[PDB]
C-alpha cells in the first residue's frame, strides 16, 4: 500500500532577511509591561523563540514561494516546462481567488499542461501537497511536480505591536496577542518524480493522517495535540512499520520549545535526532517540515538509507506522519 | 486490440449528493434603484445586470452564517441522499472560494459539526470554480487505490460581504467609470451550497460513476480576476476571450483522453460567469442548449459549488437517465480549465 515510485528530485529553502529579535520586541513592549505588571519574558524564556525573519516590505506570499520553487528546480536540474503539477499549501495567499498557486506558475512560466491549485490544512499542508502529488505520480498522470510554501507575517507583526501598545489594551485577551509574535517568515518547495526518472534520490514513502476535529472550536493544544499523535503514531507503526529507535530524524513542525519537549518526552525519541530552528525563525507555519528537512540536507545530515519521519500537529485538530527514506 | 484505462478512474462512483439554496432572494431590481444615481451619473442607460450579464436575482444568507454553515447543511444532506453515517467517512475536503479562517481548515469545521471519526483526513483545495472538480479527483485517486471506502465533497460560498461592500462602494458619489466597471462582475455572484458522497463502485453497484479528466492552464492570465471576502475585481472581456481559447485546448485533449465528440454527450453541466459567455461557450463548440441547464438567471455564479448544485438540481428534477453521458466543465481564474465525465 506504500509508494513504490516516488521520489524527492528537489528540495530548497528561503530564509527571510530581516531579524526582529524578542529583545527588541520587548523593548517595543516594555511600557505596556510595566502596565498591567507582566514582570515576564514569554516569547523568550517560556516559547524560547529569541528572534523571527521578516520578509522586505510588499513581499507576498507568492513571491516567496516563487522564489524557493526556483531554487527547489536548481536543484532537481530541471526546467520549468517538465512540471505537470504545482501545488501550494501555505497558510498565507494572495486571495481568495485565484489561487495562489496560480500566481506562482504564472511567475515560474509552467507549461498549458500543468495543473495548478491549493491546499490548506493548517501546519500540515505541506505533507498533504506531498501525498497528493505522489498520487498523481504514482499513477502516471504526471512525471514532475512542485510543491511550494512561502509564509508571510509582516502584517500580523505590524498590527498585533500596534495593538498591544495601545491606551485601552487589557490583559486577559492580550497575552494571546503574544502567540502571534512566534511566527516567522520563510519558505520552501520540493521537486517530486517519478523514480525511474531520478535513480538513487531519496524515496517517498507516503504516511498516515488521524483527527480530532472534536477540537475545532494552546495549553490544551499541547495536551490534545500529544493524545492525538499517539494514535497517529499506532496507526504509522501499522501501515509504515514505524518503531521509533529504528527512525534517523524526525523533522516535526515546531510551536514552541515547551511543546516540542513535551513532544521528545512522550514518544521517549532522542532529542538529537530533532532539529529544531524555532529558536531563530519561530514557527513558519506549514512551511516548517521542509524547511528543516532542506537545511538538513544543504548540511550533509542525512546518509543515503536514513528513515526519515515527517510530521506535524495541527489545528483541527489533526496530526500526518510519512516516512522519507534518504 | 488492448489498450490502457488514459489514466481515467475506475470503479469510483458518486453515493449521494445534495444542495441547500440560500434563503433570501435578492433581485437585479432592487440592485438596479439603488445603483440608479450612479449609473445616471456615468451615463449608463442598459440593464447591465438583467439584460447583458442575464442575471434576474441571486440567493442571499443571513449575515451570520459562515463558509462552513452553508457547507455543513449540504454535507448532512448528502449523506442522507447516500443513506450513510457520517462514521463512514474517510476523506471530507472543503473546496470553497468563501473560508472561515486562514486556520484551521473549513474542512475540519464541517468535519467537527459533522462529528468525523479519527480516521477520517480532511483538508481544504482552493482553485477558484474549479475546484469542486479537483476534490472529486483527490478523492476517487484515493477510492481506487481503496485507501478508504467514502469520501465526502463540501463546498458552503457565501457571498452576503461581497455584496454589502460592493454595492457600498458603487453607489459612493466618487466612484470611476473604472472602479464600477472592475467590480461589476461581484454583482453577479450568488451564495448556495453542495456537497457530494463519493465511493468505491463495489459497495454503490447502480450508483452514477465518475472517470475524471483532462486540465489545461493558462497562468499568464492569474491577474484577470482577483478576489478577497469583501471585493472582486474582474476584467469580464478578456476572460471571455482567453477562457474560450483555453476550452478549445482542453476540448482537444478531451477529445484525446475522454474520447468526447459533442454529439454523444447527453448533458452538460457547466460553470456560469454570464449568460453571454455561456452563449459563446455553446456555440463555439457546437454544443446543443438543450443539453445545458442554467441556474444563473435566478441563483447566478456560485463559484465552484456551481457544477454540483446544478448536477443535483438535474438529479432532483429527473432529468437525469441511467447511462447518460454527463460532461462537468469549466473554466476557472487561474486561467485554468477542467473538463470530466460522469456516467449515469
Amino acid at each position: 500500500m506504500l509508494f513504490q515510485n516516488v521520489s524527492i528530485a528537489g528540495l530548497a529553502h528561503i530564509d527571510a532577511p530581516h531579524t526582529l529579535t524578542s529583545k527588541e520586541i520587548n523593548e517595543r513592549l516594555q511600557p505596556t509591561y510595566d502596565r498591567l505588571g507582566i514582570k515576564t519574558d514569554v516569547l523568550g524564556d517560556v516559547a524560547g523563540i529569541h528572534a523571527r525573519r521578516l520578509w522586505d516590505q510588499d513581499v507576498q506570499a507568492s513571491d516567496a514561494a516563487t522564489q524557493a520553487a526556483r531554487k527547489a528546480l536548481i536543484d532537481a536540474n530541471i526546467g520549468i516546462e517538465k512540471i505537470g503539477l504545482l501545488i501550494n499549501t501555505s497558510v498565507s495567499r494572495d486571495y481568495l481567488e485565484p489561487s495562489t498557486a496560480s500566481i506562482v506558475s504564472g511567475n515560474l512560466g509552467v507549461s498549458d499542461h500543468c495543473m495548478t491549485f491549493d491546499v490548506a490544512n493548517a501546519c500540515l499542508a505541506f505533507i498533504n501537497g506531498m501525498d497528493i502529488a505522489a498520487r498523481m505520480l504514482e499513477r502516471g498522470e504526471i512525471d514532475y511536480a512542485l510543491v511550494v510554501d512561502g509564509e508571510t507575517a509582516n502584517l500580523v507583526y505590524e498590527k498585533t505591536l500596534e495593538r498591544m501598545t495601545s491606551p485601552d489594551v487589557t490583559e486577559e485577551e492580550f497575552r494571546n496577542e503574544l502567540a502571534a509574535l512566534t511566527l516567522g517568515c520563510g519558505a520552501a518547495a520540493m521537486v517530486m518524480a517519478r523514480s525511474e526518472l531520478v535513480p538513487d534520490a531519496p524515496r517517498y514513502k507516503g504516511g498516515v493522517t488521524r483527527s480530532a476535529t472534536e477540537w475545532n472550536k494552546t495549553r490544551l493544544l499541547l495536551i490534545e495535540g500529544i493524545k492525538l499523535a499517539q494514535k497517529t503514531f499506532v496507526a504509522a507503526k501499522q501501515v509504515l512499520g514505524w518503531a521509533v529507535e529504528e527512525l534517523d530524524q524526525f523533522v516535526i513542525h515546531q510551536v514552541s520549545r515547551p511543546h516540542t519537549a513535551a513532544f521528545v518526552k512522550s514518544f521517549g525519541i532522542d532529542p538529537a535526532k530533532v532539529m529544531t530552528i524555532f529558536g531563530e525563525h519561530g514557527n513558519i507555519g506549514p512551511a516548517s517540515v521542509p524547511i528543516v528537512l532542506s537545511k538538513l540536507k544543504e548540511l550533509g545530515r542525512l546518509k543515503k538509507g536514513d528513515r526519515i519521519a515527517l510530521l506535524g500537529i495541527g489545528s483541527g485538530l489533526n496530526c500526518s506522519m510519512a516516512e522519507v527514506v534518504w
